[PDB]
């Protein structure tokens, strides 16, 4: 499903680079 695989892979690239 195109949904479930891209909004997965979004959060972790944010949480990592942003936060740290």
């Amino acid at each position: 499903n195109e949904v479930s695989e891209r909004v997965h892979v979004y959060h972790i690239l944010k949480h990592i680079k942003d936060g740290k």
